[PDB]
């Protein structure tokens, strides 16, 4: 029973509270800082996490023309999205629909990066990876 | 059959976050950082926003107990989700789904603020507010 019972409102400020900060003036990008909420879905505790690239959420079966892509995004400084299989901090996995944007000082430079993260369905990959072309 | 899950609303949801860094080191904590889905959403360019308080989005009827309470939190450093009605830079309005993360440096002072904000609805608003009061009581 899911139909009817939906509570967007709940799900929308969850929405709002997963994310990670980067910071790309640091060498590789690292995770400077990250949400309770980014911690609940990896599992994966702050000293594992601040440091690194989130590409450590990566594992075997990850999409590498996918990662490709979203380097290739990334690369120019700019805002883009995409799904891939990350792995938690027990091994298990899950999808992973992320949406990144550049955060600009005043002199109109990328400071940091901010990525929002949103768990998906299997079905919402199949989907999201079919329209790849 | 009848194919979709509710992980499809969740991933469209969360595409509509926009981001701002505030610093409360500075004189009346005014934003420093900004991205370009902030900007398109209040109308206001780069240059327009940056070394402001994000108050200036706020106008006649913006309810001022729910102000209040993010000014509250903010003293206290704590985060808080709070639903504001805002005006665009061309006068129109919008009700503004925001979060306030708090920041520290390494003595554990609040140097920053993260906020991740979002046009919601009327019904969102109606809803949330309708929320809240009850809550009061
Ligand atoms: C990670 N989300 C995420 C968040 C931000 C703000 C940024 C800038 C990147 C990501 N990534 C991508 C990752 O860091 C890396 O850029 C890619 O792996 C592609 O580049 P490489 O160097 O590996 O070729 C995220 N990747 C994830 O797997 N999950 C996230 O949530
Ligand atoms: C502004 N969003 C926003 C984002 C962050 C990171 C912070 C610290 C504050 C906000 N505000 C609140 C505003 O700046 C101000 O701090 C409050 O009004 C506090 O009370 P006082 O009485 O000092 O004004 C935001 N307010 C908004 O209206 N919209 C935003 O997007």
């Amino acid at each position: 029973g899911a139909m009817g019972d939906f509570s967007f409102i709940k799900a929308l400020q969850t929405a709002q509270q997963n994310f990670v900060v980067t910071d790309p003036s640091l060498p590789d990008n690292p995770i400077v800082y990250a949400s309770q909420g980014f911690l609940n879905l990896t599992g994966y505790s702050l000293d594992q996490i601040l440091g690194r690239n989130c590409r450590f959420l990566q594992g075997p079966e990850t999409d590498p023309k996918a990662v490709e892509r979203i380097r290739k995004a990334i690369e120019q400084g700019n805002d883009m999205s995409v799904c891939l299989l990350n792995y938690r901090v027990d091994g298990t996995t899950f999808w992973n629909q992320f949406f990144i944007a550049a955060l600009r000082d005043a002199g109109g430079n990328v400071t940091n990066f901010v990525g929002v993260q949103c768990k998906v369905s299997d079905q919402y990959a199949a989907t999201v990876t079919k329209q790849q072309e």
